[PDB]
């Protein structure tokens, strides 16, 4: 069995004490936000261009699930941690033609997101909680 303090192997990054999960499974949106409730995270819900395009270029088999949830379709588009989206990525600026439905929001190889309904085909589950690193807190910091 691996140690403590290092959740994240190969997919999965950790950072500063925070992680990210870019595994593979599911076929569905809410599968995805189902899956970071079992790993006790959250649904990504990328915010930082480069996170986006961090997950965006470990993704290339397939695409990524980001916490991102819309109403209906083109309404407004809302993070499922309850946060109606800031930068969104959903194409650069190309409204295009192809309109059926979007209720999720996915990440291809491009670079970007792609806004379409939840089940359009991806591969790859993602979504983010702290490292397991965390230690009995007994001494209280600044007394």
């Amino acid at each position: 069995s691996g140690f403590v303090c290092n959740t994240c192997p190969e997919k999965w990054i950790n950072f500063q004490r925070k992680c990210y999960y870019f595994g593979k499974g599911t076929k569905q949106w809410v599968h995805a936000r189902y899956a970071c409730d079992d790993m006790e995270g959250q649904l990504v819900s990328i915010h930082s261009p480069e996170e986006q395009d961090f997950l965006t270029k470990h993704a290339s088999h397939t695409g990524s699930w980001i916490g991102l949830r819309n109403l209906d379709l083109k309404g407004e588009f809302i993070w499922v941690d309850g946060s109606h989206v800031d930068y969104s990525n959903w194409a650069p600026g190309e409204p295009t033609s192809r309109s059926q439905g979007e209720d999720c929001v996915m990440m291809r190889g491009s670079g970007r997101w792609n806004d379409a309904f939840c089940d359009r085909k991806l591969g790859a589950w993602v979504c983010d909680r702290l490292a397991t690193c965390t230690p009995p807190a007994s001494e209280g910091s600044a007394e």
